């Protein structure tokens, strides 16, 4: 059920290089308490708004690589074998553990319907250090990502958002991601990906 | 290298909880081009010299936090050995491939001077690949890294500086530690690691 196993066979380590490569990206190990201190720095200065944004987006290119890298391994993996090596390769990257809850989906017709839980993620831990509990849902980064893959797997654009959230006191994330238009403020969530 | 080897062993994947540990310091594994990305947008958006504290400033984080593990592991090792903990750490985060040159270290009475190569900087990659060829040094992230790790580990200011590097076209990257008071520019320089 899991695709950890073909997926880590990706991940490769050079400690006598000096690198790390997942698939054809080159990726850094990341302390989250440093992430942690960039986002203080950011809501602080440029506000939650706009520090929301530029996490959203971080997460959408991230997504969007891993989206590449799944697509290379297609052969004969069902549709829905495809769009799971999203949620695996968020938990290898360590950023939360994914668990799919129910997932329709079929890219040649352009169906999507997907929820998600986030048990265990860093963006709720880390903005709660940082912060102490939020109004609204903290994990941006990690619904970029989310957005990000989906949309690159779809050829169109998935938007997710979380419907609960360990940042908000809740014990941890569930998130639902649908295209754009099956959204009411979906214009305007899509706004958030733009960088200016 | 035995430090890359020991310390090598202080990561771990623990997928269950979709989490990875260096010490005990939660990581994150991230795509450089996400961070350059970011770079990107927070450069364009607030200037090259508030960009650059920020990223120095998230190195130093990281600096200090593996300067605490190395601390942990300090037994049989000399000043030299514990020291070499940070470039061992920072080439097993896949950030740089980092070679030392000279070093002069006594923790006890005060005394530091530093010289280092590094290959491979990713922050140099990065920076090439979404802005040319810069004027001046581009691995501002790293920078950090060196400084919080050494000052950590010293107990006092040392600041790190680049006299040479890849983000400029040289070959390499070329790094000077030393404390604050042998630096010309050393109050200025210890501006950037403070928040606005
Ligand atoms: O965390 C996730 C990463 C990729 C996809 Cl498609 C869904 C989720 Cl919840
Ligand atoms: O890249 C580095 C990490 C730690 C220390 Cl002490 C020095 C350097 Cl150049
Ligand atoms: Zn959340
Ligand atoms: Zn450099």
């Amino acid at each position: 059920r899991d695709g950890l196993s073909n997926l880590a066979r990706r991940l490769r380590f050079a400690m006598k290089e000096g690198s790390i490569w997942l698939g054809e990206q080159r990726m850094i190990l990341l302390h989250t308490a440093a992430l942690g201190a960039l986002r203080k720095e950011l809501v602080d200065t440029l506000g939650m708004e706009r520090a929301r944004g530029l996490f959203m987006r971080m997460g959408f290119h991230s997504g969007v690589r891993d989206a590449e890298l799944a697509k290379t391994m297609r052969s004969g993996h069902s549709d829905f074998g495809m769009l799971e090596m999203g949620p695996c390769l968020h938990t290898i990257e360590g950023v939360v553990r994914v668990t799919p809850l129910t997932v329709d989906i079929n890219i040649a017709a352009g169906v999507y319907h997907g929820e998600f839980l986030w048990e265990d993620s860093f963006e709720g831990d880390v903005h709660r250090q940082m912060f102490g509990v939020a109004q609204a849902p903290v994990c941006w980064m990690q619904i970029g990502y989310a957005t990000g893959y989906t949309s690159a797997l779809m050829g169109k654009t998935i938007l997710y958002r979380e419907l609960e959230c360990v940042g908000c006191g809740h014990p941890h994330c569930r998130i639902l991601g649908k295209p754009l238009e099956q959204w009411e403020d979906g214009e305007a969530e899509l706004a958030l990906y733009q960088p200016d």
